């Protein structure tokens, strides 16, 4: 299926500047060339216009920092993504902090009976203004997409929820806030923390994830945060957490997903050139995209 | 069970200075705060007074360097540990070189009918003055505790042996002197070298270890030497050996032990701030203690 | 004098992508905050719109790569800069590759009888299509400003030359093409290569430079390329050359310039976040700007 | 079986200078002492004389760089190796780029009815002048030994082919040219790329490899290219590819081979001191040789 | 003159733990052997007992963190130092944060009519509770010794001030708070910031410093903070500031002081093993002490 | 004057293996191409055959390790060098440990009435079997050439001494054994240790050196040991000593020598690829040769 790339230069979901340079860092890491080689009809729809944040003290949210600008940028993204899907193309969203997942899922979910989600990440991203310890919206996209959070976030695209808890699989988690542990536990979300990855191995984790979703969804969205990889492999992220997934485990994951042919949309986020070492993180993302989209060693 | 921390600023078991700073390096890495967060009644009983070495020339044996100071400090440690156990508290000993294991086991073992031991280490520590290639007592604590070695060491606490060979499990070993291989083989001590870790995987090694001990001991003492981890993960040790256990394998091990609820005493040793990089090793030790004591990602 | 910042996201002057992210990397390194603290009336006029390059094979220049887009972007910059000067403000241009110096000098020079230039750089940037070994325009701005090169470049702003050879001082040079050595020699341009910096010392080099220009110009433009600093101090540049000026020599230079009060316009260029280590180079630039604009240790 | 070491200071199989220093870098890393310690009768037959290449423009094929010199040096190697085998000794060849495998296999194969080969490498080394993207002969030894390529290479030792496709096992591959993928696929060569190693685990890949070959060969030659290991473990190679085999996986592999007792000849190649960090790569090779030849941790 | 070493395991002058390990890190870096080699009668009087701080909320001033404990420990130090001077020995104090200078100067100054001070540091350490931006007493010792600050600090040893402004020389300064710049300016304290060191050169700064003090004091105390050196040379400090003095400049400084024979007491402070790389900073301090005490290359 | 390169793969003057790879490490760093570019008639006469060391036990002196092999290789070198000089060519010797200086000076000195020597090094190399703390001949070449030492070394080439003490200038020294300090002092050899370099500056040291020699010699031999540079700039040496000459000071020195036109022979020694980082040291040596032989930045 033809691919359409949409860059979302978003950093309002968190406080570290530079993550808005992620889309172009990845473009410069050769994302187009990489995919063209796989003989794909690849189109780059450019970047979503992101607005600026007003004085924190002058406006609305500390438990929900930059809510208006984040909700507006996400409305735009949701529309762009909805259109690509309508054109029968695969939407490949390049971030940008994880708050953009709200817009991506808003544009995709409407097109599926039961959209599944694989959240490849070191965190849960299931906080609400009530549970968030930072007020950073990039830590709330999954919860918001499940229909939990501020209506400005849960209603993007004009509907909610975008997905169901039983159709979500978290992989690589190693940092959850107490409220999130409760959320995950209570909503019954399938989660493979680093304990399970270490204990079962990435092959088994992926086999189970693929079988679980394939068995109950009609589409699967891959939401990959580079912080899911160990900081030694992906240093250019704002919220690094040691003891993460390796470069190889990640390529294996992408290769098994490609093999399964279940991924119908994807986004690579949190690439921050300014916290990186010579674009290493953007390069890992592009390599991972190569695997996801069909590259084979043999 | 409430925890009592006992620091043992010992460096007389070997020749590299600085390992006596281990206890405070770990305190500075936040060992108390870390454990308090797990809702533990944690108490820090301070440090065991360690004496200074006698004239190297007038000293008893080059095969048993600093024997008297080491045996004396170990008598004190054994008494302090014995008391904690008698008070119904879990003794958490922070070293200090591995020779302090002699004192820790002397204070604990008397309270169990069949105390088991998990020796997480890159070496065997089962040398005697006859087999030791260095004369360093930190390479003899396991043998001494099994009743093999100089009486000044084997009789600490007034009894011997502290444990039986069939109740010991070595994990992560990758450097054994010939006499130690003979000792292990002949005493029939269960051992998982890096070959078995690489071949079987940490999960299986831990499962087997836990089941083996759970099946025949009434208490288990964890004796963890930071040199058991790869020098890239724990550079601050006096006897580093490449090709070691990773950060994740070590957390998995601690998590599986926590889950099993078999650890009744523990000690983290050989942290040397002076051979380290910004307290990285003390930090790893504290993180490992967090997993051992119940932290869960989910 | 009030400062007006103009970002020029230019990378068409050379081939390494990412240098177009320099303006924002510096903004993120805190350029505004830094200058505001010096109690300056600082204004950020945003970025100059840069056009895209057409197929190399489809258009005009290999000895003059991206000539049209480079000349057009420079016309825009020249206008923006001209306006700031007319408003009686100091133009502070943030790049972007060095080809933007063509536009900056085009906007400034018209306002001075004898504008002097200090070219802080590892190279000479005095090539023409005839002498250029790469066809990269970022290696021709000085020559073009002196009136030597393609008319599309020498006539920006509608006049030429912008400056005279006798009013130019090169500092930190350690890589000159043969044609450039001839150019410098023949035009009689004052140059302090690393040999002179090593031999005389930065204090003497700066004293002489300041006295030389102060004695014959009515304004001095500082054109600072980060590659002038050693790659160990400023790794984020496309054309690094070892054995460069140190962090301290650079701050000394800026401090002596501030003291002299001869700098009437300035530009910091070649900052490339994508070839950098955690924004180190953008940070050095901002620190250097702090010194240039008056910061004092005492 | 006694061992005879043969150094082959070859760099003509590729373009990076320095790989000719590999034999001595390994000698300096202690290859002799390491093996003597295992109680081996070890003999160092010195180095095979390598000639200098003729003028490239006067050379016969650009798709076959340095063909004459490489074929010549290979004839000499084949003779020396043939002799060692005839003397009832194990030939241990130290390189030198991988093109020397042509000579090693030429001297060995003639002595076996069905010689098996384990190609521990990141590449396939199955190119021909037609498929080679570089013209570097170090990327053609496996194909040449299988009887595919220039006769100057396929006829070394006066016979062909040296081995059959069904007796070859590639391990650690992560970089194959299209022509090579077709070659491997069509010749039906057993291959375990990083996908399989990641998916199945080294233990299983080795068990299967050993069982497969043991079941159909009368001798097995190990041709180990240090680039098979991750560049972080073995940086001193001319063709590094990230996402490689770890230090531990490699020792496990060697240990399982030693255990199986199937290796009848071996060669360690591509060590380049000039692209290395303090002889790290030569040291790894020597340590792997120690495992291959019988070292045991327990 | 015989030397008496006094360790002061102090970290209460600031907030980073570990600087209390400085005295022993330097002992382990070989301070005694180094000095014995210079044929000195060296004596190690051990460490000054430091108390623990009282509850912050129950403390008297947040602008003066740990005031009681710091003042107490300083009284003890002053007494020990006073005693060494009375015995006709040179007091060599090892820290420990810079707040200990209050105690060192208190024990020394009383023995001189006009004690001079050389403050080798990146900061001024001339803050008061009013000007301090942190409330950390390690940033107030110079002012306190000059008689400016809380009486608990200014009256240590029972007298004040210990020294006069005209007898103080600051070298290597590159970080002064506004209040401190005003203080230095108004008290007329001689200061050589990095600008002067860069501009004049270390040789000239030292010649002038030595001549200035030699001309008006009857004793000179060297108070050397390792943060005065660049963080690349001395990473183990709590308040690092880039663009510092080099390893060579520091040895030159010590060598010129030794040559001048004006140093009558000294202290090396802020060494923090826990923020260091393999005891590098403690080693630098010891090497500098070797130069200060007479080592000569020729 | 045409240049003739003579490689001397010598490591018998010391104990660390690998320095014998120095000549080719430098050839691989492009020494020929570098000099050809300067329009030199450059000829590479290959390498001097070096013999293997005798049984350590049956060897002549532990105070003169490998004396016979070292003296023999030096006889050969002296002859090869003597010939080059007789052919009117400049002898450029590449080492190899510093003991080869004995042979280089033996072949050159006979052709001058008063040959001067510039010993660019971190050590003095003026030990004898009596003063040597190691027995390593690479620490005795200067003394031997001055006629002090074992006759097997002092009589190479059949005459002695090769040079006079008043015609020698040591630069960069920072490590002298006591006997060497006495030797230097008593023979009245001109020496600029790091103290003088730090105090006077490289420019002044070079000016003085050049004038001193120019005023009394008819030829000057440059004997440059890479250990003269700081280990951070030249890590690939067997006897590194911190606090050395920088990359720039070394280029300045070479440039001033080139300018003076006094160097009539030269040798670059102690490059050890095996203790280096990606051939960095050989690269520095080649760059230095480029400056020595006339390269100019301007
Ligand atoms: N997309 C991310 N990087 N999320 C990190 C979230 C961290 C933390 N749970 C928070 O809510 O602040
Ligand atoms: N299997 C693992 N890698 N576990 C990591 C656990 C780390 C630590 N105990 C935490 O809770 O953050
Ligand atoms: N606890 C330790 N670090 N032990 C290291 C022992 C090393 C060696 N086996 C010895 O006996 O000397
Ligand atoms: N499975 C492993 N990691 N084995 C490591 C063995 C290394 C080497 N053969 C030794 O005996 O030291
Ligand atoms: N602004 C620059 N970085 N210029 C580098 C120019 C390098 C070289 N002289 C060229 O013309 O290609
Ligand atoms: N004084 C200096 N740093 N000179 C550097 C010269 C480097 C080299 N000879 C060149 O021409 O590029
Ligand atoms: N032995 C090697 N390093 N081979 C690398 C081969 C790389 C590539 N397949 C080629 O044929 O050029
Ligand atoms: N299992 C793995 N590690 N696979 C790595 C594949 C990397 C990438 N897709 C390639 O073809 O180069
Ligand atoms: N001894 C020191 N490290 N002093 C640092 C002082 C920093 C700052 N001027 C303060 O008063 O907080
Ligand atoms: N000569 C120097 N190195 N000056 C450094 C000054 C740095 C900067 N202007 C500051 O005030 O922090
Ligand atoms: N060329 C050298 N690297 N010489 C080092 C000499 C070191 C010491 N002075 C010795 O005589 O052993
Ligand atoms: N000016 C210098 N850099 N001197 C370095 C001297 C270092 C030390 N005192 C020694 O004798 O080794
Ligand atoms: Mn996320
Ligand atoms: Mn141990
Ligand atoms: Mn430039
Ligand atoms: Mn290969
Ligand atoms: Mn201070
Ligand atoms: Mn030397």
């Amino acid at each position: 299926k033809p691919i359409s790339i949409i860059g979302v230069p978003m950093d309002l979901g968190q406080t570290r500047r530079g993550v808005d340079m992620g889309p172009s860092a990845m473009r410069y890491a050769g994302v187009i060339e990489r995919l063209e080689r796989l003989h794909y009809d690849i189109e780059d729809l450019g970047d979503i216009p992101i607005g600026k944040a007003e004085r924190l003290h002058e406006q609305g949210d500390s438990r929900l920092r930059n809510l208006k600008a984040v909700a507006e940028a996400n409305e735009k993204l949701a529309a762009a993504v909805d259109q690509v899907v309508q054109r029968g193309r695969f939407p490949l969203v390049l971030g940008g902090d994880h708050s953009i997942a709200i817009g991506t899922l808003a544009g995709v979910a409407k097109h599926y009976e039961r959209l599944g989600v694989i959240w490849y990440d070191a965190h849960g991203d299931v906080n609400t203004a009530e549970t968030s310890p930072s007020g950073n919206i990039h830590g709330m996209p999954l919860a918001a997409s499940l229909g939990f959070g501020h209506p400005a976030l849960t209603q993007i695209g004009g509907y909610s929820p975008k997905i169901k808890p039983e159709h979500v699989v978290l992989i690589g988690v190693r940092s959850l806030d107490e409220g999130e542990k409760k959320f995950i536990r209570e909503k019954g979300i399938k989660i493979y923390t680093m304990h399970e990855v270490d204990r079962l191995g990435m092959t088994r984790v992926m086999e189970e994830t693929i079988a679980y979703l394939k068995e109950r969804t009609d589409g699967v969205h891959l939401s990959l945060d580079l912080d899911g990889l160990d900081p030694s492999d992906a240093p250019g992220v704002g919220t690094p957490v040691i003891g993460g997934l390796t470069y190889r485990e990640s390529h294996l994951a992408m290769e098994m997903l490609a093999e399964a042919q279940i991924i119908t949309s994807a986004e690579f986020v949190e690439v921050n050139p300014i916290l990186d070492e010579r674009n290493k993180t953007a390069s890992v993302a592009v390599a991972l995209m190569g695997s996801l989209f069909g590259e084979k060693l043999m």
